[PDB]
């Protein structure tokens, strides 16, 4: 009922691990991710991931339903969801230079998203504490009221807390390279405590609140867009490259030192550091963050 009734108007998303589509739907507008019958794997899991769970949080993006959309030539898998017309926080910070105000917004929102995912709620109708594995800004959207919420969860590993046990991802593919934690590029990760996922996802959190603060425009200074390790790594950087960078050199994107001319940005930047420890341990926990983002955020208005 719902595909049936969706019509397709132009292609938004990327092509990685399936297209993305705006679309009308009972005269509203709406995301469709469409998969190929053969990409079926990532599709379910996908839809798993969204459904499965008590994931509802204006920091996730919001999931509409799974549809075997069969045509009797060739089938075709739908992902629906809410759609947000400012596209991704990378298609955003490439954009618009941000205010202070724009910027505790973007952060403590993706925080939140993040903290929602990662907390478990044990018991009747709870929900388990889950770990992204590929968060980075062209996996969160940024709202039309300035806020973000988190998208592509089709790596997303979920915690039984009951058991213990991780409930595994079915596909063929890892993350980002880029944003790929420490312990993930010296593949020294301990893939059977779930702790150490939630910690890489910080991490790349870290980068992706480096990227905001860099566009955070003040007495019309700031810098230009760039990714995480732009002046370090080429484009599509192998895993090789990274570790290199990140492990060897030790190497975590540069902090400007005018970032302490501003409370915010000082925040900012205390975070930042305490998400790239090398050691996962030390680094901050995603509600931890929201707090102090949340603090903050008072303090400003
Ligand atoms: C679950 C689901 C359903 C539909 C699309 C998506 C979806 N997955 N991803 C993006 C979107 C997206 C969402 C809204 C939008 F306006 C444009 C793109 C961006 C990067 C990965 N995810």
């Amino acid at each position: 009922t719902i595909a049936r009734t969706i019509v397709l108007q132009e292609s938004i998303g990327k092509g990685r691990f399936g297209e993305v589509w705006r679309g009308k739907w009972r005269g509203e507008e709406v995301a469709v991710k469409i998969f190929s019958s053969r990409e079926e794997r990532s599709w379910f899991r996908e839809a798993e991931i969204y459904q499965t769970v008590m994931l509802r949080h204006e920091n996730i993006l919001g999931f509409i339903a799974a549809d075997n959309k069969d045509n009797g030539t060739w089938t075709q898998l739908w992902l629906v969801s809410d759609y947000h017309e400012h596209g991704s926080l990378f298609d955003y910070l490439n954009r618009y230079t941000v205010t202070v105000e724009g910027m505790i917004k973007l952060a403590l929102s993706t925080a939140s998203g993040l903290a929602h995912l990662h907390m478990e709620i044990v018991g009747t109708q709870g929900k388990p504490a889950i770990a992204h594995r590929d968060l980075k800004s062209k996996n969160i959207l940024v709202k039309k009221n300035g806020t973000c919420c988190i998208a592509d969860l089709g790596l997303a590993v979920r915690h039984d807390s009951a058991t213990d046990t991780i409930d595994i991802a079915p596909n063929h593919r890892v993350g980002t390279k880029r944003y790929m934690a420490p312990e993930v590029l010296d593949d020294s990760i301990n893939m059977k405590h779930f702790e150490s996922f939630k910690r890489a996802d910080i991490y790349a959190m870290g980068l992706v609140f480096w990227e905001i603060a860099r566009r955070c425009s003040i007495g019309g200074i700031h810098e230009d867009y760039q990714l995480p390790y732009y002046d370090l790594v080429p484009s599509d950087p192998s895993v090789e490259e990274m570790r290199k960078v990140v492990c060897e050199q030790k190497l975590r994107p540069n902090i400007p030192n005018r970032w302490q001319s501003c409370e915010a940005l000082r925040v900012m930047a205390k975070i930042m550091r305490e998400c790239w420890y090398a050691n996962g341990a030390a680094r901050l926990t995603a509600l931890r963050i929201k707090k102090t983002l949340s603090q903050l955020s008072q303090q400003e208005g």
